[PDB]
């Protein structure tokens, strides 16, 4: 019999792969047998034992195959073609809906009965986030209703501090909790088109330590990021369509999404402070080195830079009304399994601990 | 049975799509069952429910099918195919004819039962819009008739305010109203040639905020943007067909088309000034801005910014005579219909508001 | 049955149509019924209403068919190849021959009762035009009879001039009289290989707004125009073969052609200016604006700027005996239909009335 | 019969083969009969003799074949899906102990009676490193455990010292014994995004020699190498998703290898400094290069800067509770065969000829 | 019947032709008859009259074929697949032997009986080389070994001095001795990615005058050679595996070849000057220039250009010993015809004409 390559998209559809030899190299995998597959009776990783079974009959018949990358190219086309679809037809707060989602599902196999990490030691990372800014659930609750807005010329956001301030910390926190993509603008204007080109279809950018000019008062080494930028306004300001680039492609045309911009201490042009809607001004501060120094548990793990970090923030502090009525219920559940395994007494505590810059787990 | 490869083209050709996965992916979504179709039972999407039973049967056995890049990229071609031909052969009369049909059936979905949005809503943009400059009205017509003779050199209209202005808003107003392309002028030199073909069969070019040098005593940070416009002055007059480089292809010969110029107060050398027929000299107003501050649903639903609303001031204000016979059957349904909607008084006390920065539907 | 490609192959000769989407999207427009067919009833374009009933059988079968892209490029090959063989092989007073046979073609459609053109208007034309230089009847005899006899290195002509000068316009009717193309040597060397890629093959050339350096005495500004040319001189002199480049093909070694060069008063190398034959010094006239102010008719529909006021003016001005024999045929029931239309007092009325600078009409 | 694709995909992942000439080219060899092979009979290179056999059928078919390269193409596309997925899916420690394995199958080769290899000149390579620096083993222990954590921000090591220091020695053993690619960031800019590409899947990526600036003062010449890593700093952090590129390929999105940087005494701005977590100064000694005039075999080997001497040495000195529990049962196997053949006073002796700096078999 | 593909790849294999239309070229001069072909009575190329008997019913074959240069690019390919196995698993002591036997099937060939070339003549050659240096016959047996032994950071030769010392005489010479590649560094900083290409799978590479700066002072023009030479240190020490890059092909790691930098009296950095294992000063003499005024023979057949006047020199002076075991048989055979048709008193009879600036052969 011949290959269906029907089922080899259903496969690339439901674990959403978008990489034509990542999607190879996996379907290859199910031609063994699955009565004996050692992948599946240790249960290693979720996209293979979940599938082998369904797929094993037409692996082995896409093992014999002539036209392997063919079919996976067609299949990853599919992928490619449903974000599209839904990046034009969803409204932005279902899109955040359905990104939480995925989050959600994440939660449930890490703290699970085959779970891989302690929910004590994450929930110790949000006691930690909690104390780089005031009102810390105040501004990310003001960056989510913000992105999803998305209010011409006023889009943007601008992290601004002297060096290991906590700025990139934070970032790249919300570009995991929104889907998105990060930018380097500091390489020079003849790239910069087919760089600005990944941003087709993404909900939020990061534009990473932007190097300005003028920093030689303050040790701080000059570039050509700032004039990059104030070269790019419409991009920023959003109220027009632009044609981005890609390779093997022609123009492509949409808005350019909100995003954050990261930087030094640089001076900057007034046109280009005209675009930015609100500023963060990061502070090192001593005494939280000195927890990280003791408790090393968070950055090995990546706990304070992760997106399931400032969701399980976002399930501590907001009101369950100002999620989405669909995730209400799982939301729900989210806040019963806190208050089960903790106490107001150990997270106030956690936030004493990190305030003295001893260990958190103390 | 073998794909219909018409039946695609049909769709493609009813929709006016022309992107390849973007027809890809709304085309496999037909493949379910039509008895059971949610988005058929919401109504969600008008090119979606309109066109699932008529394509089902198709869609089948296109999912089933081995070539299908290969269908959608033909499809595609024929819909770029029909651009090229109107381009060549219809007059500048009939495109804005057809522009504006295209519009008009955009309002009887919007304003409808399954409408999303309050015309009054609307009318306060018209009323918002009407204070920007002198006589609105009146430069909107004259603007349309300009683009409609495209004579020679006097092609283009060059707005050239002080920052934060509204330069970009009536720009992009005017760009949806007639259709068109902003493009990026500020951009390497060496590149420009990828740029500047953008413009193929294209009605209306909008440079946006062209860099020019001289202004830093007011703090106006320079750039290239001017001397490349002073390097493409057969472009701007329009009288010679000049060559454009479409992406990866041999060069189109055309009279690129005529357009607006925004920039702040830089300097603009003689020799191009001389292609500007007119010129707009935009100011900030404190009272439009406080006005805004409190009616903040003409921002957040973009509302004094695009087409829809100079449109629904065109039928307000001009004589029907202004508009081509064809259209003047579907014009005067909305003149009545706007005037069962609304008193002059209604429409004077919104002014009001304006002219005294409060609310306007206050 | 089966798609016939030679069919598709004859409508893109008989049209001399050699772009792709364009061959396609007409081709296309064929399958309907002829019976009922309104722009074959409305006679709206020549290649459509007298190819319909031909091709009808042919383009039904190919909107069924999958190789549409396909039998197009090689339709448009078949094109390009013929004038290649024509290019080739050709004498230059042939090829001027042909080029005069086709415009006399439009002539004949312009002016026949299903046209739409008032030759009252294109003789005011021919009448502005006789203004705006000395002797210009000798000098379109002079310009057309050096590019008949090409003889090496007296092959270009300067103009050159303050601005607002018409020199584009006279250009740009030369141009259309002889056929050819428009250069921007402007645009950078780190493009300008692809630029001068556009001559291939061509008859005449115009280098439009070459800028110079030192004339900023004269408030014009600098760019490196002047620098390109004088390092192109292998391609002015035209005594040997220069190597020719287009995207996606191999280099074609040629003479590049013979053409004009339009600039203002900028400085000219010595070097540089032993390539020009002659120069014409044209300046504004005040009358002439005083006229295009009132005869307004002339700039919209671009009178003064098409090659059919320049070919009228040499039916007029010139003895049969100028031109090839094959056309003189054609020639003579012109220069009845001129007598027979007009007298000799409306000629001399139309010229006073511009001398006068007053409508041409009156 | 036919070419069975599946046992050259086979051969392929056997050999862990991923350039299509060098497959294509082998693959050929095993066309003749095996009755008679030199090669085997000389058993010249594993990757021969071991497969002749099983392939053999295959290959004459195959040395018919005319779609040869499209069949090779296939079966290294196989293989580099197999390393995106292993890189996607694999602990760092897995895939370190996956590496060890294969440099202990290489050893077993190298010192068994079939191979080339004398163990006494690999140990003398093992008494000349540690003389390098203080304390190497412990130096290379903690590289290899940073490596394995790659805390974002602390995972770059950088190599400070004058001319002839050795720390490009010392670097390339690193290299080899977790396997990783050199980058050359003192080329252009424009150049970058290609070379950076190289790092995809990667475990550890070298900078070698960043040229600086302000060297002259000290006889060291100028270079952007030091700016253009100063650009980078978002793929040295290791925090967020960088955007890699190969020619013909669109982007692949993942984290930067960690990785060291070498460079002479250029001055570091302090923007750059933070990203690296330890720095070794290397210093010239004069007994290591009088010691290496005498055992000339050292550098004609290649023993003092392979990862093989390392490995040794990590033998040697650790112990066996340090390594990955899968593998201790063969470094306890090593440890047993370089006891057998070493006293301690044999290697004491052999670094006392090191320090003495006379040949170190003496 | 049809072609075999196998017999043309037998052809490329056996005249190692890498060029898919000369290899094209010749294999069509196969159809015409055999019995009758004048190249093959007049016996002009051996790899035509060789070969045309065995291949004739073939070639009738292939030049009916309609694939005729996709059996080509398969052929040759199965050439540049040879050499890629040859690369990697041959010892740098056999490559030069299998170099030494081509030559010496030249050399065979050039002075046979259809012999065009004279043995007088050549060791005429071999006289003249031996003055230009020192200890001649030394100077190249040490560079083959430094060659064969490929120590890291040893590798490279530099010959340095005025204009016209025969520095480029001799690398020619020792290029065309072991096979190899020359590049020119001086080319721009972006094109030189492509050009250092070049040296993928070559044995030697020799950098041909490099331009310096600073040398004005001495009539010596600046240029960026030895500065870009300064980029590309990792390439010259060969520590480590570089990426070096064919046009439509991504890059191939490989240690970067050893060999010859050829200069003229510019400055050289300390840093540079650290990878050079040996310099030679070439001096002007004047006895070499009256001698070749009059020996015009050496120049036109250019004996002293050539490799095989090298391998003459070897052959009359080094021990058989050194040459490696399996060519030693035919050295004997050469060194006894050498002193068959030379006594020593001919050839110190022609170094002492060559001191004298006479003729050679006076
Ligand atoms: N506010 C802070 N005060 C002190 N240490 C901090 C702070 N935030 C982060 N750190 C420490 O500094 C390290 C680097 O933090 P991060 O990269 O987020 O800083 P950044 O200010 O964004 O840096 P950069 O300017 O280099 O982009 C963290 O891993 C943590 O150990
Ligand atoms: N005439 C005006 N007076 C005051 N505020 C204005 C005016 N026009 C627009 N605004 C406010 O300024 C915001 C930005 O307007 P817009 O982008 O059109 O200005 P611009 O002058 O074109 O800008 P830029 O200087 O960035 O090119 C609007 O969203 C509105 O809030
Ligand atoms: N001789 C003239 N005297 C006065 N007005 C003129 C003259 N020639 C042209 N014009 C006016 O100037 C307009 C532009 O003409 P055109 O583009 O041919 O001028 P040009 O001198 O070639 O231009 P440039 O200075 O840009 O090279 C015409 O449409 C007409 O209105
Ligand atoms: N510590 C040392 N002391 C003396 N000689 C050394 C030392 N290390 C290496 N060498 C000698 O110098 C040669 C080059 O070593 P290597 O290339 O590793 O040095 P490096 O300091 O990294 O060089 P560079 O500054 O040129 O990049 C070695 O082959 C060895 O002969
Ligand atoms: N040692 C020498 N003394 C004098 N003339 C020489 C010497 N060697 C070669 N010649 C003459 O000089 C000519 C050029 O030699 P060659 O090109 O090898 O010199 P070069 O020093 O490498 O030159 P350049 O500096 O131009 O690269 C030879 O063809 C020969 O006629």
């Amino acid at each position: 019999k011949q290959v269906s390559w029907k089922l080899v998209t259903e496969y690339a559809m439901e674990t959403k792969c978008d990489d034509v030899l990542l999607l190879l190299g996996m379907y290859l995998e199910f031609q063994y047998s699955f009565e004996m597959c050692l992948k599946c009776i240790k249960k290693e990783q979720p996209s293979h034992y979940k599938y082998h079974e369904k797929h094993y009959a037409n692996a082995a018949i896409f093992a014999d195959s002539k036209n392997q990358k063919t079919i996976c190219q067609q299949a990853v086309d599919t992928v490619l073609a449903k974000k599209r679809v839904d990046s034009l037809q969803l409204t932005r707060e279902q899109m955040l809906t359905n990104r939480f989602n995925d989050l959600l599902d994440r939660m449930d196999i890490m703290f699970g009965s085959t779970g891989s990490a302690d929910i004590e030691e994450w929930m110790a990372g949000v006691a930690w986030l909690h104390c780089l800014l005031p009102k810390m659930d105040s501004v990310v609750y003001d960056f989510l209703k913000c992105m999803v807005y998305n209010i011409p010329k006023k889009r943007y956001w601008l992290f601004k501090g002297p060096i290991d301030s906590g700025k990139t910390t934070l970032a790249a926190a919300l570009l995991e909790l929104c889907g998105g993509k990060a930018l380097n603008v500091n390489l020079p204007l003849d790239r910069l088109n087919f760089e600005l080109g990944v941003a087709i279809d993404q909900f939020l950018v990061v534009f990473e330590d932007v190097k300005g000019t003028g920093g030689e008062s303050r040790d701080l080494p000059s570039g050509q990021g700032i004039n990059n930028l104030d070269n790019l306004r419409d991009y920023l300001d959003g109220s027009v369509k632009v044609n981005l680039e890609k390779k093997h492609l022609n123009k492509r045309t949409q808005i350019f999404p909100p995003g954050i911009v990261t930087m030094n201490e640089y001076s900057v042009p007034k046109t280009l402070q005209a675009r930015f809607v609100k500023q963060i001004d990061f502070r090192p501060k001593d005494y939280l080195k000195h927890c990280l120094e003791r408790s090393e548990f968070l950055l090995e793990k990546r706990i304070i830079q992760s997106g399931i970090a400032l969701l399980l923030m976002l399930i501590w502090y907001r009101p369950v009304a100002e999620f989405a009525q669909s995730i209400q219920s799982r939301i729900v559940e989210w806040k019963e399994r806190l208050d089960k395994e903790f106490s107001l007494s150990v997270y106030q505590k956690m936030k004493f601990n990190v305030a003295m810059g001893i260990g958190v787990l103390d």
